[PDB]
């Protein structure tokens, strides 16, 4: 966390990218390197309760080097507000991107293996997620898929022993992956129309969610294959790459180009 180079002069935000965890975040310049970044400005007086999060995230963070995960740049303190810098990537979230309608098996393949490619970064380094989900996926310009919003130690995404509170592991990921892929073919995770306390013993009382609808097989047995209610007999991430589904659908990340450029 550097306290000394003033980050109003390093930087120069051109436009609001809009609200995030804890803060306000900008679409930016590093004006040494003119390459463009993303600017989170939290008021650490405003959040004073938040602050732990905040650190463990960047901690979490700073850790990762994979073309998979939202790369990080560094933190600044000036006065009360500090500025994360990141990555920027300007095709936006994978959510952003289900809104201009309802995504075809190729493109829900294609994200689907690029975040699986990000979690297998991530477990084999002995890390978690910890929130997999559409919003927390931002893809570049030019179609590449990172994980970004990193969760720290809604329960749409939860898997169920998360929610009972047990010790979790990489297994965890699976299952909210299951429910990202869910959310892809259907725009949002299951339960979505339900109060959050409800969902919250739904998830460990029932049985686990299936994709529904008129998908092709493949697709179906990939998310039941995540969706297992026992986390220790979910894939790992690198399981799931060869994953039938995957193969036989998922192509170069560049096809999603069309996909960003109908968002715009
Ligand atoms: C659209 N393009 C785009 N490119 C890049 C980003 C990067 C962030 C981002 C994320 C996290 C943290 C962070 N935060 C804390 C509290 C601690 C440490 C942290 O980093 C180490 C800092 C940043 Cl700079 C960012 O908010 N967004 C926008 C964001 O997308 C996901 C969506 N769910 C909400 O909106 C981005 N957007």
């Amino acid at each position: 966390t550097n306290l000394k180079a003033d980050p109003e002069e390093l930087f120069t935000k051109l436009e609001k990218i809009g609200k995030g965890s804890f803060g306000e975040v900008f679409k930016g310049i590093d004006n040494r390197t003119q390459k463009v970044v993303a600017i989170k400005i939290i008021d650490l007086e405003e959040a004073e309760d938040e602050i732990e999060d905040i650190q463990q995230e960047i901690t979490v963070l700073s850790q990762c080097d994979s073309p998979y995960v939202t790369k990080y740049y560094g933190s600044y303190l000036k006065d009360t507000k500090l500025w994360i810098i990141m990555e920027y990537l300007g095709g936006g979230s994978a959510l952003d991107l289900l809104e201009p309608g309802p995504l075809d098996e190729t493109q829900i393949a294609t994200i689907l293996r690029e975040i699986l490619k990000g979690l297998d970064y991530l477990h084999s380094e002995k890390k978690i997620h910890r929130d997999i989900k559409a919003a927390n996926v931002l893809l570049s310009e030019h179609g590449e898929v990172k994980l970004a919003d990193f969760g720290v130690a809604t329960p749409f995404w939860m898997a169920p022993e998360v929610i009972k509170q047990s010790a979790y592991d990489s297994k965890a990921d699976i299952w909210s992956l299951g429910i990202t892929a869910i959310e892809l073919a259907r725009g949002e995770p299951p339960h979505s129309e339900l109060h959050p306390m409800k969902v919250l013993f739904l998830i460990p009382k029932n049985n686990p969610p299936t994709l529904e609808g008129n998908y092709s097989k493949p697709l179906k047995e990939f998310v039941e294959a995540c969706l297992n209610k026992e986390p220790s007999f979910r894939p790992t991430a690198k399981e799931l790459l060869k994953h039938k589904f995957i193969l036989r659908n998922a192509k170069k990340t560049s096809y999603l180009t069309e996909l960003i450029d109908a968002h715009h």
